[PDB]
């Protein structure tokens, strides 16, 4: 729990609307759909998944986003034998979540009010793709932030009665 | 307002405690003393102050820190004869400010659940120096942030009765 | 020449091979394209198309690419009338260089040895999009580099007849 | 030494003068040293000291820089019976490299001139802290660049006769 915070909070991080999270699934699995060639005959144990999945995502970019390539070149890295079922797993783990995120609207619909203004819920999540997509596909849970701001003349000095 | 979130959300962002924070004005402001020569005879409108801080601003690092010779350098982008005085007002405006930012402990001790978790407050700056140092130097406001996070276990299908 | 440079050093940065960099050329004016409405009738001068470019290039995002809305949003800072001008020249400016760095292909096949190993060449540019979009567009200079390394043995001592 | 240079490609990167470098390695040195407590008795196998290590470079920032409390707060991730070991083990390694970046002034003041310019000379690395002391400690080698400019009015098409 407060782990996750700690990670969020020692990373540059980015703010996203639900629909913009939708939509960067999308984007991902499309990606990886063009990766596939043949269909999985075998398929990896969640122990197994879990280890391919870690040189996945150390050769994918730290930078921002990913493209085809950069994701194909990531696929590389996984054991030859396991790449299509990795692949097909990867896959079909990101399209259950994708399904999932569409539930945020609810929480996300919530008025809320902080320093009197309504404050707007973001997904928070790392800057790093590499960094992110281990988050989305592995973590149990997703942050997010409820923003707002505080005007500096606020937070001048008002006197000894508050 | 909603100017300076959209402002957050197209750039990478950081979490700051108000401990941090008020560290990071303590780090910024003694570099800068290190900078003082002579004293300013004449001083700058807020005109032609911000005018030179602009230049000062282009020229410091949109790495996420800078050094005493980055802030350095960068003050000599500022016009030779508006330099002491541009870096006199620099100082005392942010000695300003440096105050305020204790008064931030009021706001982000209130408590807050969101998802039924404590949300702590943060701080929420650019990654970017540069334009960190503008925000809290040159706006009006500062944003914060409630973190909260939602298992994906409660974004699954729970069924039609709610 | 060292400006440029030291904008470089200054900042996150990022390596492009010749062919990543055309393909980011293809993808940004291919959504450019998308956002085209009505052909224009006037078109900007040099002098107002500077000032024009300077609110769409702070309205993109920092983070290292940007989406076809992200683009289209920061179209919207470019004032009203002069929208249609604006993203048409933005157009033909991108396709003119984007053949340019077709004879990059050139200079980065010339062999070169650095530390006793082949070096390949990079174009150097911003991690940041508008940055990065921004030197694309208006300098005059695209940077690169030649790419080696140093085996940490080899910096080892070695004795006083060197 | 490719595989070096594909993870350098694909983050975020710095360009680093030689005098900046060994200023990194003086700063994070001294830092270290403040969070010694007692001397270390027995000292970890290179083989301990590298899981030590991971465990310790996973609880460091990925932001460009790193506080003193940012390290200390990344020692206690180490087992708590090995991190003093690990701790004066890690100094250790950082002051003898910390001599070595000296000798790159040899490699550095070559002349070299690419698109006829001078061709400065920067060691490269990595955006993140925590990738960036990796490689600078765990690495056998170190990259560097050759920086250079091209002016697009040079990539203009010449005619058919070269």
């Amino acid at each position: 729990e407060t782990d996750l915070l700690m990670k969020m909070v020692r990373q540059p991080v980015k703010l996203y609307s639900v629909a913009t999270l939708f939509h960067e699934f999308s984007e991902v699995i499309t990606k990886l759909e063009h990766s596939v060639q043949k269909e999985p005959t075998s398929l990896l144990s969640e122990e197994n998944w879990h280890k391919q999945f870690l040189k996945f995502a150390q050769a994918l970019p730290a930078h921002g986003s990913a493209s085809w390539l950069n994701l194909d070149d990531a696929l590389q890295a996984v054991v030859g034998n396991s790449r299509s079922a990795f692949l097909h797993q990867l896959i079909a783990k990101l399209k259950s979540r994708h399904l999932q995120v569409l539930e945020l609207n609810k929480i996300g619909s919530e008025p809320l009010d902080l320093s009197n203004l309504p404050a707007p819920f973001y997904v928070l999540l790392p800057e790093s793709f590499a960094a992110r997509i281990t988050l989305l596909v592995q973590d149990k849970a997703l942050p997010y932030v409820r923003v707002s701001m505080e005007y500096w003349h606020a937070l001048e000095y008002k006197g000894e009665l508050n």
